[PDB]
């Protein structure tokens, strides 16, 4: 069918036929919904010969469609080209421009991401010619400084070696670029990240020397072809670092909290016409509750809304007094702030997610739909002052696309 | 399958085997998860007695095997009997057990019900001798009276005749017992509750005598055995309302707002056993967030944040100022503090997201599972920092269940 949704705080109703071109499958079912399963055995990605060229042709037709030659002698060649190094082979090889469209249209079809609306702004860097784990480290640093640029972020990804046979595989081990390690402590608690304290003693494991304190930025862990991982330091002058004070609260100083400025996903796998790029970091800038919601005051992660709401004076001993609530709402006044006084690109949740809106009827124009999942795009906090709450969303599976994949030392066969 | 769901801020994981006995269709398929919109065409509810026996046999069955006496002769002789009596009227007539035991499942069988740890402890009166609409009025006012019982609230429904032929129909018009009206203004803006606008011309159609102010209960409007409805007014002594102050800004009184203390849903059908019970209102106690976020700041409700942010002292140029934010968590606050200070039973979105994770627990464990729907479940203020948020939840339908129907005067032979 040709499905309407609905916005209820302003009565606007779109058509998605995009959904149409729909490929993957989502988890649910006529009979169960799983929109709330976090890492389905769908969004996560041993592919053959058989089963390419489709899947080939499928993305080269979508192609050559969008510069403006669908079906035309520059098309059928292609088409013919890349038949023919498919039986040789059993794999083949993007072009440039190929690339290029796969990366951006991977980002488009993020039926997760709020920031989609800058989609066909992404820098794209080629290290396909890529072979050791120093050439790594060495491209990664050049897409560390690229994007940045002095705390004017840009958008990019670069793109390691495609997966051939499986065993020669390339990965970054660290599930973001830039993160904070996490040191478990001779009693039980958590100095640092305690989402990272697994992957902090893999590399104390294979080498790493840790200052055990707070916000120290784990080095790289970088595999290539297949062989096992090395480590390496960011140069400290690459790791722009924002400290977080309050436009109000003199004591927020004092907290002696700060954040880095490159939110940059490592450990995700891109697919594009079949072909598997497991090594594909990205980037882009936050959206300041990433940071000061679930990164700072998840009760799993720094988990800080003890000490703000002392500090603030607040009625604690009752749940109902919304201390939490209203310790919450400053973190994020402070986050923003900081950001904005350093020349940082940051984005609140309401430019954010008026944003996503305004991309989403772009979508429906001239696309027929904007896949999204409406469990990930509503921010975690104040939920419904927020556009996206009232807009029903189609949440549908298109290629190319970022898929999960298991961790690297899960499946690597070591020594 | 036999299906797991996850708990990622504390580990916790639990199976899903209720799942298997789910009748009814989600609106979801394995191309596309439509698990945000909010009225599907599944959620919503004319029945011929061949399909009927099917379902009384069904009810039948679990209602048995519950009392602990599945497969015996009180079982197998009520089989028989309610064949029976479907063979002679193409209909039949639950006993009184029967009815609080499906009425109390349905409320347990309700995905987006945040409240559910509290489903067995539900007072049901049965209308089903209610032939006017006077006797409606009636047994509405009783059911207000008792389920406010003083503030110290008590969950209640109250359950008027069954639909039979389709045009002999018992409905409440209104959409919950308690409403504030709405009214457009001679310029363009809205006084009162903006969602009521339609009805409450409606009631002025018929008759009502509005004294156009902001919470101005409306009356009901009852229809009885499908004759065209009629006005009746609550004794305002039965209608408790509570004025909104802060327990701290004492500009906050001079806002002049109050709520009603009993939420109390009158538009859907309830059914059981394949029987549908057009008229149904029931009534529990509320959630913080439903007055103070939804009620007070949707943008097409009542819309204060403007007023309480200039009140608050708020920096409301730019939109990264979480002026929107901050004001919202002030207004919950003095909701909860109100409510409580006057002894009238409410509950605030940790304390009532916590039970609900409780409740879950239960029901894995004595029932194999527990329809959620994440989208509705999760309050609309805080999100992550209630545990909730980080619980995944499967979504699917069971019977007995409440459903959506279409609203009276779209439907209804009138003069
Ligand atoms: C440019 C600014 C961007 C902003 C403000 C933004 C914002 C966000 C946010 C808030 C999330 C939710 C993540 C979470 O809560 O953990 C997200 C998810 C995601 N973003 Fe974007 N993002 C941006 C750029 C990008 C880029 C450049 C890419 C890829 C080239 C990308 C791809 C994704 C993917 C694949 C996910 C979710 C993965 C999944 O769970 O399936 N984003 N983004
Ligand atoms: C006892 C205290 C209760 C609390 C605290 C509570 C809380 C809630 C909340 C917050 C919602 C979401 C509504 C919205 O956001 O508009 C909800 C929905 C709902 N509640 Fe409960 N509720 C309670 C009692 C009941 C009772 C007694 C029944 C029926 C007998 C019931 C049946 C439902 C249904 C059917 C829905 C959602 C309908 C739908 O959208 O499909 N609740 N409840
Ligand atoms: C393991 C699953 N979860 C943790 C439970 C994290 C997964 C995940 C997957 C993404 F693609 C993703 F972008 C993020 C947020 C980081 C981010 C990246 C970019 C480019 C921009 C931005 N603004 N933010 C988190
Ligand atoms: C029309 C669809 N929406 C508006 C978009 C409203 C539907 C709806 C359907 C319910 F069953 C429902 F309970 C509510 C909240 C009212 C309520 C009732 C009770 C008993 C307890 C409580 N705490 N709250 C709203
Ligand atoms: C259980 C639930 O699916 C899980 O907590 C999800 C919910 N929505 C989310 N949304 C975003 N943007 N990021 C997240 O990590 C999550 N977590
Ligand atoms: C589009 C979306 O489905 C709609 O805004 C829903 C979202 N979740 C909700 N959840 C609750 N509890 N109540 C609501 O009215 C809504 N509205
Ligand atoms: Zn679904």
């Amino acid at each position: 069918r040709f499905l309407k949704v609905k916005n209820w705080e302003t009565d606007v109703v779109l058509t998605d036929t995009l959904h149409l071109k729909s490929t993957l499958e989502t988890g649910c079912t006529e009979h169960i919904c799983m929109g709330s399963i976090m890492l389905p055995s769908q969004h996560t990605r041993v592919a053959t010969k058989d089963q390419l060229f489709p899947l080939a042709k499928e993305f080269l037709d979508q192609y050559y469609s969008s510069i403006k030659r669908f079906g035309s002698k520059a098309h059928m060649d292609r088409l013919e080209e890349v038949n023919k190094e498919i039986e040789s082979t059993s794999t083949y090889q993007l072009k440039d421009t190929e690339l290029i469209y796969g990366a951006k249209h991977a980002w488009r079809n993020a039926s997760r991401c709020v920031g989609r609306i800058q989609w066909s702004k992404l820098q794209v860097f080629d290290a396909r010619d890529c072979t050791t784990a120093h050439g790594m480290f060495n491209y990664i640093c050049n897409h560390v400084k690229y994007a940045t640029n002095k705390g004017n972020l840009r958008s990019a990804i670069t793109i390691f070696p495609q997966r051939t046979d499986g065993k020669h595989d390339f990965r970054v081990w660290n599930s973001q670029l830039i993160r904070y390690a996490g040191y478990k402590q001779p009693d039980g608690s958590t100095l640092g990240d305690p989402a990272n304290v697994q992957f902090t003693e893999i590399c104390i494991q294979q080498g790493w020397k840790a200052p055990r304190g707070r916000f120290d930025v784990l080095p790289l862990l970088l595999q290539a072809n297949g062989n096992d991982p090395e480590l390496f330091q960011i140069p400290p002058e690459l790791v722009l670092e924002v400290p977080i004070r309050h436009p109000k609260f003199d004591w927020f100083k004092d907290l002696g909290l700060k954040w880095y400025g490159l939110p940059a996903v490592s450990n995700m796998l891109l697919e594009i016409g079949g072909l598997e790029f497991s090594a594909c970091p990205f980037s882009g800038w936050y959206m300041g509750t990433e940071i000061g919601v679930r990164d700072y005051c998840d009760n799993s992660r720094y988990n800080i809304l003890e000490e703000v709401a002392k500090k603030m004076d607040l009625d604690m001993r009752k749940t109902s007094s919304l201390w939490k609530d209203q310790a919450l709402v400053e973190i994020n006044i402070a986050v923003l702030y900081s950001f904005q006084s350093d020349k940082v690109t940051i984005v609140d949740h309401h430019s954010a997610t008026e944003s996503f809106i305004k991309h989403m009827e772009n979508e429906y124009r001239c696309r027929g739909g904007c896949p999204a999942d409406w469990v990930w795009i509503v921010p975690p906090m104040s939920g419904s002052i927020t556009p996206v709450f009232h807009q029903e969303m189609l949440n549908y599976r298109l290629t190319p696309s970022f898929e999960y994949q298991p961790d690297p030392w899960n499946t690597h066969v070591w020594k």
